[PDB]
């Protein structure tokens, strides 16, 4: 296997539209991905079937900034659409309410609130069925994406304080709104019949995700990523 754990957090329910919100401060260094994404599971077998993923991803060489992204086509035929996104403080360094809402006719990224991108047409006509929320923390082999990847800055640590998923309720939300609550994790605990900790590794990254690295303390989900054999969370959470 490989030399690094990562971690990844999933909802073990997958739903069809939605808004996604997720409270966070952000792992960062050379060489890193930390995100936050919708994502239709089964999504990577190459049988045929198509892709459906939505991401937020932060780029370790580059933490003042988000990538966007919406993934489409089919496995070893992907369609794309990068994106970048201004986040101030930087996403290390500051908790951000991450949002993503996904609908028949758009596909929405919110900051704090505030809309960063909105993408309509093809792609959005592509996202169909179901996607689960899931978020990761983990080192890509492509270093002009995210840069060398730099072990002296290990253990890094990506802190989850709450995640809110609303229902798509057309013009049934508050003040006829697109959106209705469903639930909120507070993260006081890891709740095993909402969430699962993925236990798996993909090509370019040089991690295995483990559920090792996943760490509930102090009302916070904590995503780890650590040198292979060093997996531990013996820092204080931030306050929020
Ligand atoms: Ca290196
Ligand atoms: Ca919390
Ligand atoms: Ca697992």
């Amino acid at each position: 296997a490989k030399d690094f754990s990562g971690a990844e957090l999933y909802t073990l329910e997958e739903v069809q539209y939605g808004k996604f919100e997720a409270r966070m401060k952000m792992a960062a260094a050379s060489g890193t991905v930390s995100s936050m994404f919708l994502y239709q599971n089964g999504s990577e077998i190459a049988d045929g079937r198509p892709w459906v993923e939505v991401d937020i991803e932060v780029l370790g060489k580059n933490p003042g900034s988000f990538q966007s992204n919406i993934i489409t086509g089919k496995a070893g035929a992907q369609k794309t659409s990068e994106k970048h996104h201004a986040v101030s403080p930087a996403a290390d360094q500051a908790f951000h309410t991450y949002g993503l809402e996904w609908t028949p006719n758009y596909v929405r990224w919110t900051v704090d609130g505030q809309e960063v991108r909105k993408t309509e047409g093809g792609q959005v006509s592509n996202l169909t069925g179901t996607q689960g929320l899931r978020f990761n923390l983990w080192s890509s082999e492509s270093a002009a994406w995210v840069g060398q990847f730099d072990e002296s800055k290990l253990p890094l640590f990506q802190f989850i304080n709450w995640v809110k998923v609303y229902k798509y309720t057309p013009g049934q939300g508050e003040g006829g709104s697109d959106f209705t609550l469903d639930w909120t994790d507070n993260f006081d605990t890891f709740d095993g019949s909402r969430w699962g900790k993925g236990d798996f590794t993909f090509d370019g990254n040089r991690v295995d995700l483990t559920d090792k690295n996943i760490y509930s303390r102090d009302g916070m989900l904590i995503l780890a990523l650590t040198r292979k054999g060093q997996e531990s969370f013996n820092g204080q959470v931030p306050r929020d």
